[PDB]
This record gives structure tokens, C-alpha cells and sequence, in this order.
């Protein structure tokens, strides 16, 4: 998971 605002186009939470 990438649940951190910056994760942009990684964004899966």
C-alpha cells in the first residue's frame, strides 16, 4: 500500500 498523499500516481490504499 501507498496511502501517503505523496505517493501521486503510486496511490493504492
Amino acid at each position: 500500500e501507498c496511502c501517503n498523499p505523496a505517493c501521486g500516481r503510486h496511490y493504492s490504499c
